[PDB]
């Protein structure tokens, strides 16, 4: 049995892409151990019941955790110091065991793992879980060809679409942290000379020319995305309809029965994601903008955000609006009544929209979302960005008009056709003999040659 270790950044936000790739690997007969923290093991059920289930290895005791007195630099330094020792201690045992690991696939956000693997003579690769376009941007910031505030009105990087400063990641919503965050993101590319391979959560048809550019940095690049459950793509990995490793336990849902009663392609699904804390003022314009379309809509908004809705809003949209605390985003986007996704354009939501063939109204908030939104509008052409004026304030008119343009306007048919093509290509990539399948098969072959 060929045994590898997978080490995602140990946060609930960051682990799904490597768990999904792990399921593809176990389907091809690799034995996977997940290396993780006490915190992650305490919050997710990661243990499967089968012979080939991912093996969970908790390597920490929770002393690596953030303290309230920390700067982000102090938190990262402690996390790196303690988790370096924890991984060395784990490998000291694993590497002398009875079926030692032949490889460690780690989150690109933990570049220190490479130097541990180098000390032990263990083959290793980082996994870049965001777009390849962000790899180009961060690389160019590392090497001084691009700066945090663009020194130029337009940015033309090699093999990339033209970018405005407003198209570049905005890591400045946390002013004290901005330097620390840019240092972490640029450090992801500093030690790649010693990586066996670079893994990327994308597919060739989506970012082909940018993947070819990344191949010129001198290491083999393997596109293995999208990391969306098989059940929504190629359906070759039996019963995979959720992101996790354990028995899926479905919630009680109102959403799909409501959708069932609406016409095909009719309803706007709204989600600005589970981390964004939207201001009262922007929330009011968004709510009234959606209301002004007169379209059926399903808005999933968590309880601490719903508190900030205009007082009579939910009552005022009794007929057309279903405002709820939770739906399955995968089951909603896959529903035939859903015609459009009003999204913050996080990479995971971006890939889900592309995989499930749903046009977008892009409302990016922070970090890479603005770059994802630029590709969705200007490159992949599956929707439009909401126009913003008053220091990133979108008016109810700008919300309404954007929804109408994507769902009803001259380019609505174009967006739908383009969305259906990307869904086809995303399925093709992960299906037998597709670009991502071939890369995974090649990796598995390489692992068998030890």
């Amino acid at each position: 049995d060929t045994h590898i270790l997978v080490f995602p950044f140990p946060s609930q936000g960051a682990i799904n892409p490597l768990l999904q790739l792990s399921k593809r690997l176990i389907a091809k007969g690799i034995k996977v151990s997940l290396v993780t923290t006490l915190h992650v093991s305490n919050h997710l059920q990661l243990q499967g019941a089968y012979s080939n289930s991912v093996k969970i290895e908790v390597i920490s005791d929770g002393s690596e955790d953030r303290l309230e007195t920390d700067t982000m630099r102090q938190t990262l330094d402690r996390f790196r110091q303690k988790m370096t020792k924890n991984l060395e201690d784990f490998l000291q045992k694993a590497m002398v065991s009875s079926n030692p690991p032949k490889f460690i696939l780690y989150a690109s956000t933990m570049p220190w793992v490479l130097e541990v693997a180098k000390e032990f003579g263990l083959d290793r690769a980082p996994f870049y879980t965001q777009s390849c376009a962000l790899n180009s941007i961060n690389y160019h910031v590392l090497h001084g060809q691009l700066k945090l505030p663009p020194e130029t009105p337009t940015i033309s990087l090699p093999s990339m679409p033209l970018l405005r400063p407003s198209d570049l990641p905005a890591y400045d919503f946390d002013p004290a942290s901005t330097d620390t965050i840019i240092d972490l993101l640029t450090s992801q590319y500093s030690n790649i000379q010693d990586a066996n391979l670079l893994f990327c959560n994308t597919f060739d048809k989506l970012e082909g020319e940018i993947i070819q550019w990344m191949e010129t940095l001198g290491r083999p690049v393997k596109t293995v995305g999208p990391t969306v459950p098989s059940a929504y793509l190629d359906k070759r990995v039996e019963n995979d309809k959720h992101y996790g490793l354990s028995l899926f336990k479905p919630n009680e849902d109102v959403c799909l029965k409501w959708l069932d009663s609406k016409p095909s392609g009719s309803v706007l699904y709204v989600s600005y994601g589970s981390l964004v804390e939207m201001g009262e003022e922007q929330l009011k314009e968004l709510a009234l903008g959606i209301k002004e379309t007169g379209k059926f809509f399903l808005w999933v908004v968590r309880d601490t955000e719903a508190e900030k809705l205009p007082p009579n809003f939910v009552e005022s949209v009794a007929e057309k609006g279903l405002v709820v605390s939770w739906c399955s985003q995968l089951e909603v986007l896959a529903h035939p009544s859903v015609g459009c996704f009003f999204t913050h354009c996080g990479w995971n939501s971006t890939l889900e929209a592309l995989c499930l063939g749903v046009p977008v109204v892009a409302f990016p908030q922070w970090a890479d979302q603005v770059t994802n939104a630029k590709f969705l509008e200007d490159v992949w052409k599956v929707g439009k960005r909401v126009k913003r004026n008053e220091q990133r304030l979108a008016s109810k008119e700008e919300v309404r008009s954007c929804i109408w343009e994507v769902m009803e306007g001259e380019r609505a048919s174009e967006f739908k056709s383009n969305s259906m093509e990307w869904k086809k290509w995303a399925k093709e990539a992960v299906d037998e003999g597709g670009s991502s399948d071939k890369n995974i098969e090649e990796f598995v072959a390489m692992l068998k040659q030890t």
